[PDB]
């Protein structure tokens, strides 16, 4: 018998395989965000704390989901952001403000409990050590050491004492010099931050935009890549994927009428085909940036997320933000 | 609440986005299984039953795995299929032989007891209806027809008294008579049947290779393309990968000399980078079939899988077939 393991590793990579699989030059896929379902759920769906019922994942499911698709809008892939989980340091909103353990990932500069240099943006570091005093998850090692050597968890009893600054050494270490070492890792710009980033999570750059400018993201001193080619999203173990996509109804001006009761559903789609003259047509793939409904395959694709919701009113020269996780 | 899911069609993308994600170029990935390990686990190593530790998903895992690295092999689309688990009409060495549920997806003409054309290969079908008489998953419900409706699952108290022949309907739609109710979906040539198939599965064709030459499966007839665009594998819900590897001794004649130590892990790793004259040199992606690991930048690419074995030892002129399987 064998011992085989997927590594976290794994994760990122189907995540980063996805973002790929779209784009520009050559024979890449296209993705699809529809929208429909003005029929209302019940007379419920306008009253607080309605819920419509799941989307049914069978082919009677996708079919409805046709029936009442209103339209279509190409996923592009500045539309896609690779994100972890957001932990600021010293934010009291939540539990240990300022107790940490090796290998956290914390967020510093983003708000006053955590500023320490204005004119930059947030910066993400990971704890890469904590005080010799505290305990281990396997409760009888109350050595730090031994418990790490055998795979335990140790939290430190002291606190950190003021938020790691600065981008630290040639490796980007950095002691403060109360018992924590941190690693500086990258920094988020203003306009992602602020627009992207939200209070669970923070957007890590993906590798071709860590090529292409290094600086936007603090990462010109960056030498890791010598080993990892500016593979920041494994290093920081990202797996989810989020959507800021967007409904323009300046495309599908008759869904955005005015006093329209809205739209109900949101799927994806990948790879749907164009429609045809006669169905025994040869099959062109859809790569516009739109389509009615009604100039596609009906069925055509594969729909990979499907998603209820109350009604939501679009109005017209107006745009509706739609955001998505996909977790690998 | 907004209720969204996705679909058993999410997990065939991912598999499908990892096969055709390998090739060359930046939006591509190069993918090598390494092997190595010489030094023994212990002395119980060679004991039958013998289960080596598991791997370690940690840097000092990849350290380790790195060190006693001894090759690397390039991994070919060619060597991945998709795979569904495999149940034969009437086999008796396993449960259920006779009694099948809605959309179980079901081998015929494999042996004597599933004979239905000779001269064809294994038959691939899918279970459409089921006898009237049985048990619903959720108990108060004593009809097949509502129980389905709130999403139940049947059990037919009445068996398939014959397995299904033949393409069926022009929606391969087929009724041996006996309450059951099938669909054809494919074949499965005898030369795969032999050298890709296993008692536990059986190969779905990729939608190129189905596309480019659906006689070979038995797929002339189709007319799902024309909204699918050969997607069985989505069809099928196929979602886990089964590599044919193979380590030749040709490749790494010193590893194999007489009187071996023998190989006891195996990783993958995607994108590993050749070695550098100096740290600061350009990252060039390794694309040669073969690989010492001095050849390497060490500890680069990302490994997402690793492996330990029970010590195999290779010889003169010998080939180790390596298997594995990645779940999606
Ligand atoms: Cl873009
Ligand atoms: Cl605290
Ligand atoms: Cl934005
Ligand atoms: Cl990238
Ligand atoms: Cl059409
Ligand atoms: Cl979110
Ligand atoms: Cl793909
Ligand atoms: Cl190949
Ligand atoms: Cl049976
Ligand atoms: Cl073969
Ligand atoms: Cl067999
Ligand atoms: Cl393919
Ligand atoms: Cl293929
Ligand atoms: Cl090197
Ligand atoms: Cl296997």
């Amino acid at each position: 018998i064998y011992r085989a393991i997927v590594t976290s590793k794994f994760r990122t990579e189907k995540m980063l395989n996805f973002y790929n699989s779209i784009g520009s030059g050559p024979d890449k896929n296209t993705i699809f965000i529809t929208f429909g379902r003005s029929e209302p759920w019940s007379s419920n769906e306008n009253e607080v704390g309605f819920a419509p019922p799941y989307p049914t994942d069978s082919v009677l499911g996708v079919t409805d989901m046709w029936t009442h698709m209103m339209g279509t809008v190409k996923v592009l892939p500045s539309m896609l952001d690779a994100v972890i989980p957001r932990r600021d340091w010293g934010d009291t909103r939540y539990p240990d403000p300022y107790t940490f353990r090796i290998n956290d990932i914390v967020v510093c500069n983003s708000a006053p409990y955590n500023a320490t240099e204005s004119g930059a943006g947030w910066l993400v570091y990971r704890c890469l050590d904590v005080p010799d005093t505290g305990m281990c998850s396997i409760a009888s090692l109350t050595d730090k050491d031994e418990c790490l050597k055998l795979g335990g968890k140790w939290t430190p009893s002291a606190r950190s004492m003021t938020p790691p600054e600065g981008r630290g050494d040639a490796e980007g270490t950095i002691e403060p010099g109360d018992g924590y070492v941190w690693e500086y890792l990258f920094e988020i710009p203003p306009d992602v931050s602020i627009n992207r980033c939200t209070n669970e999570y923070i957007v890590v750059p993906w590798p071709e935009e860590l090529k292409e400018d290094p600086t936007r993201w603090g990462y010109e001193d960056n030498l890791t890549w010598q080993q990892d080619d500016f593979g920041l999203i494994y290093r920081v173990k990202a797996n989810t994927i989020r959507f800021k996509a967007y409904l323009d109804s300046v495309y599908f001006p008759e869904a955005a009428l005015p006093g329209n009761k809205g739209f109900r559903q949101i799927s994806i789609i990948t790879n749907p085909l164009e429609a045809k003259a006669h169905p025994n047509d040869p099959n062109v793939k859809a790569e516009k940036d739109y389509y009615d409904p009604e100039d596609l395959m009906r069925h055509s694709g594969e729909m990979i997320y499907m998603e209820n919701r109350p009604p939501i009113i679009m109005a017209m020269d107006q745009t509706e933000e739609i955001n998505i996780l996909f977790t690998f």
